[PDB]
């Protein structure tokens, strides 16, 4: 389902929703990722029209993570080696 993407050039390696509490997390608005992260008190959720804009926030350092669907996240990270998928499939 969902995975957590973070910067490769970081020691931050979240594996669960709880690991995102306190962090700025970019999501594509209205996706499962948005809906799920929004359930956890203390995640600072930043919503974007396009997932690519969520990823841009992460690449620039203005967000700490992105939560998105596995296949879409994989196809993007494939071409963005400054990013890494730090989780397996999240248990939602």
């Amino acid at each position: 389902g969902q995975v957590i993407v973070v910067r490769k050039d970081s020691d931050f390696r979240p594996k669960t929703y709880e690991d995102l509490v306190g962090k700025t997390v970019a999501v594509q608005i209205g996706t499962t990722g948005d809906i799920e992260v929004s359930k956890y008190d203390g995640i600072k959720v930043v919503r974007f029209d396009k997932f690519t804009d969520a990823f841009l926030e992460l690449k620039r350092g203005r967000a700490d993570a992105v939560v998105l669907d596995s296949a879409t996240a994989r196809a993007f990270v494939a071409k963005n080696p400054d990013l890494v998928i730090s989780s397996g499939v999240l248990s939602s």
